[PDB]
């Protein structure tokens, strides 16, 4: 509940399990991500609660553009003078707010935003002594995007987007016909990745409650997780490749 620093210059500031992430540097702050709209006012007093202001925030990455990533994202811009960055489908979906969803269709609406600058694959930022760069990784979204951050002391940090397919119908789906084939390349793509610290867009992806009890009693290395990138690959593809199976058999 409490925002609390995951490493040096990396804070989290998230809502619950609605991840939220602050890379902060003396040139101003990138958030990934910003919960629901709902979201946006603690987000603000989450990041004054550490002590730096929203204002000096540079940049707004959006992992996905769902209503519980995206959904703080205008008030966030509004507020702070950010660029926003992200993919360009989900550029096309936060400009829609939320609608049009190959899912969900209208059913979960959120704050249209303008995204500032198109992320393309591999693309990088830099800010501060911190790069940050593109890894699209589709299939919870055609556009979804995991964040690959090297830190000024030079640790790497990925924020990985959900590779969950809630509902989804994978055969024939004339919204979203590739999902399938996407999301089995981000699986190899995500679990491949060197990796320092794991992040992920929701709490629970990657063990934030234990992790963050135990660095707030002194373990400072508790975000140091090598191989649980690899982890939550496999756990996906596990529970995907028995919805494959399941629908398969129907
Ligand atoms: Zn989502």
């Amino acid at each position: 509940v409490q925002p609390f620093a995951i490493w040096p210059g990396v804070w989290y500031v998230g809502t619950e399990n609605l991840s939220s992430v602050l890379l902060t540097t003396p040139q101003g702050h990138i958030l990934i991500d910003a919960g629901l709209d709902a979201s946006a006012p603690q987000i603000r007093r989450n990041i004054e609660a550490l002590g730096f202001r929203m204002a000096d925030i540079r940049y707004i990455a959006n992992s996905h553009a769902h209503l519980d990533q995206a959904g703080g994202i205008a008030r966030l811009k509004a507020w702070s003078g950010a660029r926003v960055i992200a993919s360009h489908a989900n550029a096309e979906q936060m400009a829609r707010g939320g609608k049009e969803d190959f899912a969900l269709g209208d059913a979960l609406p959120f704050p249209p935003v303008t995204v500032d600058m198109e992320a393309q694959d591999g693309q990088q930022w830099h800010l501060g002594g911190v790069t940050l760069a593109a890894i699209f990784t589709p299939g919870h979204l055609p556009g979804a995007t995991s964040w690959k951050v090297t830190l000024a002391d030079g640790k790497t940090l990925i924020y990985a987007d959900s590779l969950a397919t809630p509902g989804y119908p994978l055969i024939n789906n004339r919204n979203y016909p590739t999902l399938v084939e996407d999301i089995r390349r981000s699986f190899a793509r995500l679990e491949a990745q060197q990796v320092d610290i794991f992040l992920a867009n929701k709490g629970e992806r990657f063990g934030l409650m234990d992790k963050m009890a135990r660095k707030a009693r002194g373990e400072n290395n508790a975000f140091i997780d090598k191989a649980g990138l690899a982890r939550y690959v496999a756990q996906s593809r596990a529970a995907f490749e028995k919805q494959l199976a399941a629908q398969r058999a129907q």
